[PDB]
């Protein structure tokens, strides 16, 4: 098998490209690899909202593995010891929630990097990252091919976007709308006009930084203006609510 | 607790009412919950095409039980062992693939009930089907609450339909129109006048003789059809199929 | 289903009903389905001293949730993000060890709340926690449904008691002997009349503030004591203690 | 490591010493490990009226391993592939169960056995059966470590009973009493006062003719009365059974 | 994704091309994975002689599915049943062990092939095999990419051996040391000269009707020996006599 | 059951024995109980750099219990919780990750006690540390047969080593040369040829202070070196590395 690790989200995002995805919430490696054969660009495999273990993403990553979606987890909280886990088992690309300092996203890039530059602890080498050996050099190729993805879902992460923006390893700035919503005094509605003229504007402010932004939109109507914004890793559902939602409209159809 | 056993799914059978029902193919219980969530009138938990541990039949049981939709069981084979674990693990409703003959349909029977009539082996009355002995006298309230469906899918089934239709203990029989399409000898095409009308036929035999009659419709203009000639317990899509299409169809309103 | 959230337990507490209880301490979704059987008025399905990941949590729930029994879940320390998994999973009862301080009481009401009124983040409505969305206006109807009880179980924590019973949002507060005994210098010997003592006051005192009292009593004659000292949520046996004696009492009888 | 095998149990039936036994019926690794420490001489792991798979099978055989209590696996049957199964896992001891004919008895003793003097497939080296190679000519050493104990609980197996009791490589006969008097028509009551006297019968012939004895009696008078009688492997309680019972006397303390 | 079947150990075995293989026996996917990264041809995963469940199975397949090396099924019997379940989760490469004689073969066949060819029941569109409806026209496409391989490892077998070869749809004849020699009246002897003879015969026989043949040796000598006598998909390891042998061997440097 | 504890690492570690350990790298109770017969003095169960739940950690417990192996337990991090969870599941040896500062040291020593000494939360005779309540006093038994590892491998803990050598409670102090020369700014070929002097130092200063000192060394020629240092408990291998090697050098006999 090749040497060279590869990440073809990273390559993409780096070339300004379009990702559309999808949420993956059910914690289970059997609808992981289903919807892994709809060719969506991205997985978003949420450790954050889903109850998953480490184990259930480590299951989420094989089951996707030989599959063109790129898988991206989203680990409970951007923590030291979790994104120790989440990186060992070969997870390249990270989603991390409540990034609100550029401190923060500091200490969320030294958590991803190894001494010199960070603070993350050695032993991927003989683990699913290095493909127990098999990736040569792994210490060396690691940096370009991992990719951190934070989250600005505050009114004080707003307030902080620009000093987010300037820090170096940070290479896309994700808006999720129902806690910036619920942040900046709108709980429960994001489609109030001063919600939506806050994300259009962060939007922009995020392409113009030379970062790649991003958006999870439920809302079809929602996902086509937040690419028109240019928005480019968009998450255009969620999977359990697909799942539900296509449920409930097959049986409508004999229920009177 | 409840020292009565009761089927609901059963109770609406004896009543001729009409039950809509979904396929559960993933094995997984986190979507088996999910699934009930939707108000189906039945869900089947599909032990033969998805690979499905007495464990995984077990958790999806738990999963489903405290909502109003009714599990019901199909095994690997209706063998008197295979038979056995579901029984008592208290899958009061169970549905039987690749029943032939008459005498298929009276070991099947004798399979799911205790001595004298039956050779059900005892150990229920500790285990869940008797709620670890909370269900009292369980031996004799039980052949009252056990629901037993036969699938009729061959060429050989359908010539010993009426054998079969008169067995003591049959409830219902059930007719799975792609393998019977195959066995007429049209492979890969249910749509052909000879399958429909032998899919109508022997779905007003069933009914005439006085047992319920089943079908899973995958296109709900056959499900629409199979209801008109009075299938009654139907099964209306495939909760994996359900997803993927749900999955297809939202990806592509974002790919040119 | 049902669109309403509602909790019986803390509907009961708000009553002020004495509610008997049994720790789960197995881990096994199998074995909390058992207990679920016998009708205790609440079940504690304890992640902190039992090796339960958020996967044999959410199992847990799963088990007893057509039982009338009521779930209450432990997690391994009252942290927002272990908090977070607990409440999307659909705990409406939790449990909080070593609440030391007015402070750490008001960060975990805050960890338990949305925006204006704390800090959790959204995704319950794609979570277990609404139901997948069959839970209409769950933002809205949340707060009413949960249940708040924190554990006073150090010394510090005795010195801070008034202060924490004054803290908006905390529904009970239960008092842990065996990490108080220790804590005040009697490790193992919470019997103690100093210990036996403490626990009659604090009992006391918690009701005086019109709020429930809790505690676990493996000894029937310090349970009935602590019924009578006024304590009103009382779990008085562990499941996995119980299972030992009986298995160790029925051996006895052969063996002498 | 040891590279020899033994048999604890075989070697004390051998020796008609009295060996107390208790059912595993949770499937669960971590209450079996909690049950060994109560000392029983054996423990049953149900793979028969418990929903076991082959994996829960070898779980609850590592949780046992340390602890002087010896396991006694029960298949859902005693066919050839599924007596594989189990003695690759390293189960010395076997239950099997509808044990009804001398030709059964036969076929059960060759799937124990090797060719060519059984049917027996070869692999245990590559298992644990062999600690993977750790026990030395595993396949010399095997017979002489292997106990089989044959279930005789039906109408039919009485009448048998003699022929059965011929076959060579049976070690112990056990007669489960509420299957029994099932099959001669006593539904429940177990052993009614209509079939003590077949079962005595039963027990003084089957020591009559150099075997062991067994019996499951969940009531205590009953166990007695069987080890009274010459039964010398007698199991004395379902641990589920004596989990519930333990459950509901504690809570009858405070609903009184 | 790519909606046509394939199978690259199947074209190279009609290619004649020599395979060299490893035995998989941990049950595990962590460890399937780390195999899968050495690059052997195929990887044989053993649902007979560990402790396999169709799940662990299932788990094994997701793992090993983005590497080079081509898995292969064994099952625990080459029982309809058993075969319908392995085939359902796309399993394309099957070894049947215990084939002994010319009818058993042709019952293996039926059993993969749908009507009118065979007995195999339909759902495969629903399952991992059609990738849930992504390989267009599978029905179709199956049978060219369905791979059986048959084990001849008893005297009956041998005696058998060219009627078994003349069976159409058998792409490949194992012979299995273990289980032939014990059958010969030589078990753990599989050196023996009379042994080593019937070997050598019978691998040329079985190349001679044009069919592949193939080998498990665990001695490298032996191996080499029978791809010299014209074997040619051939096991060489079993996985945790390796893993055993290697960690002995880094032991014994500090221990002499 | 025995009702001493007893921790034979612990008590060869005092008396100055070398112990000769393998790191246990695939999460899986499978390989655990395999590489335990290969009779290691110690097996460290990686739960930092591979992906272990707690739940996988007891099973691994479980799995390596009857063997002469003694099991070393590696947590995420040197957490409050964290420890808590690991000292109730039984682990009595454990090794901390990251112990930079003395300060840190005694947080991790207090971690490990129980009030009023320590901070450890009381719950072990509802767990498997007490065996269930078959260690009788565990509470008095139980720092004694504790042990406590720390590891110092970054620049910050070799700055601090005199001082956190000085910390009661620490019983040894473990090197990882790799994280040590990352952290002193040479990436991989782990220890290069600048910092052996920096490592040799340190394992005769640990145990100058009446420390056990330790490493990992995955190369056979360090690890002598090490040892000739005075090194006492040195790991000498990673089992997924040992197997990997083992299946290349198989494999490479036949791609010769
Ligand atoms: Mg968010
Ligand atoms: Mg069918
Ligand atoms: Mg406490
Ligand atoms: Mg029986
Ligand atoms: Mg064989
Ligand atoms: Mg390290």
């Amino acid at each position: 098998m090749n040497a060279l690790l590869s990440n073809p989200f990273k390559e993409r995002l780096r070339k300004g490209e379009v990702q559309i995805g999808l949420w993956l919430s059910s914690t289970t490696a059997y609808m992981a690899e289903i919807a892994a054969t709809s060719g969506y660009d991205w997985l978003l495999i949420d450790g954050e909202h889903a109850p998953n273990t480490i184990q259930d993403l480590y299951h989420q990553l094989q089951a996707v593995a030989p599959y063109a979606s790129q898988p991206v987890i989203r680990p409970v909280e951007g923590s030291k010891p979790l994104i120790k886990q989440v990186l060992d088992i070969g997870a390249q690309t990270l989603l991390i929630p409540m990034v609100d300092t550029a401190e923060q996203a500091r200490q969320v890039v030294s958590a991803t990097r190894y001494p010199p530059y960070g603070e993350r602890g050695v032993g991927a080498s003989v683990a699913r990252a290095a493909r127990w050996g098999r990736i040569e050099n792994y210490m060396a190729q690691v940096n370009d091919s991992l990719c951190l993805l934070v989250q600005v879902e505050s009114k004080t992460a707003l307030d902080n976007l620009d000093e987010i923006l300037d820090v170096e390893g940070i290479d896309g700035v994700f808006i999720g709308p129902a806690d910036l919503s619920a942040s900046l005094g709108y709980p429960d509605n994001a489609g109030h006009p001063e919600v939506q003229r806050i994300i259009e504007t962060s939007i922009r402010r995020i392409r113009a930084a030379g970062k790649a932004a991003g958006f999870l939109a439920v809302a079809p109507d929602m996902a086509q203006q937040c690419l028109a914004w240019g928005a480019n890793f968009v998450a255009v559902g969620v999977d359990t609510m697909l799942y539900s939602d296509a449920l409930d409209q097959r049986l409508a159809m004999f229920k009177s």
